[PDB]
């Protein structure tokens, strides 16, 4: 089997991408944030505290003839940005782009943190990291990809995120028309539960490539590119007037600037992020200070190849017995 679904930016900045997902019988379609940095499929629901729902579409398990309470199971998650959610668990039929999993754990939110409530466009998350990170207790549950893997034509999914435009998530096949050149594959460590890999270095604009190992994670659920402070300083030094602002929370730059590209290495291959992809717009409406899309990871504990980096590539998440990642230009 295969599946193919379009993923759409939630706003004009590509802050996140939503993909429609059919849950239950008859189908209830919710727009979920596919997140290769986490491993829970959780949704706003008829069980979510009413004051914490503000425009999201909800899953109502009582209206699904295939829903079954997973007795005794609870979940609770906290994300790198400080947001969180928790609740109970149903199993139900879940389909993405024509690919159907029966008995998928659908984690129904009883509580969500304010950042979720305040974003009416995201109805939940669909985690695509390794199932060892799934938070369901006392019986950990499998991700949608883990449940589908054995049925897929090939045990892979691909992320093809658009710049200011829709893109595609495919399951079970590699669309050879979706990229240019070849796909360069690179080793993955699953020891932390992430799609963790080592970039071979970077360049700023037309500058020389610096060969240096940068361990980080491929994370579709993170908006920006978070890298070591040395690398980030080297980038923003090429933008007149750019500076790190403690009060804003990162590097800002004059909105009148033209940003240089940023290149990252994948083995001997190179992925070029155009400068425009690094512009996240005014820090507040009407400001001439703009927020940068490359930020320091120093306060995180891990480097994160988020959407800013991934949208410059066609990315293969290869879930074979020994997982690997592939990157191609497009």
């Amino acid at each position: 089997s295969t599946g193919s679904a379009t993923t759409t930016p939630i706003d004009s900045l590509d802050d996140a991408y939503i993909t429609p997902v059919q849950i239950g019988t008859p189908a209830q379609t919710l727009n979920l944030d596919f997140d290769t940095g986490s491993s829970d499929l959780w949704v706003f629901s008829s069980e979510t505290t009413a004051s914490e729902v503000d425009g999201q579409t909800i899953y109502t398990p009582s209206k699904s003839t295939t829903a079954k309470l997973l007795s005794g199971a609870t979940w609770s998650i906290s994300y790198g940005d400080g947001s969180s959610s928790s609740g109970d668990v149903y199993t139900d039929t879940v389909s993405v782009g024509g690919l159907t999993v029966t008995g998928q754990a659908v984690e129904s939110a009883k509580k969500v943190s304010s950042s979720f409530t305040e974003d009416s466009t995201i109805d939940g998350l669909l985690g695509l990291a390794f199932s060892t990170l799934n938070t369901v207790s006392p019986t950990q549950q499998k991700t949608f990809f883990d449940n589908a893997k054995a049925s897929l034509d090939s045990p892979v999914f691909t992320a093809d995120l658009g710049y200011h435009a829709p893109g595609t998530y495919n399951f079970g096949f590699i669309d050879t028309t979706a990229y240019t050149g070849s796909i360069t594959y690179t080793a993955v460590s699953t020891k932390q539960g992430f799609w963790e890999w080592t970039s071979t270095g970077y360049a700023v604009g037309s500058g020389t490539f610096k060969s240096t190992s940068i361990d980080g994670i491929a994370d579709t659920g993170t908006t920006l590119l978070y890298l070591p402070a040395t690398v980030v300083s080297a980038y923003w030094a090429q933008v007149s007037g750019a500076k790190s602002s403690s009060s804003v929370g990162g590097y800002v730059f004059p909105c009148s600037a033209t940003l240089p590209s940023f290149t990252f290495g994948v083995g001997s291959a190179r992925i070029v992020i155009p400068g425009d992809y690094i512009d996240f717009g005014p820090i507040s409406t009407g400001s001439s200070s703009c927020f940068g899309g490359i930020q320091s990871s120093a306060g995180i504990g891990i480097n994160i190849f988020g959407d800013v980096a991934l949208k410059a590539a066609f990315v293969v998440f290869n879930g074979a017995t020994t997982p690997t990642l592939g990157f191609a230009s497009k």
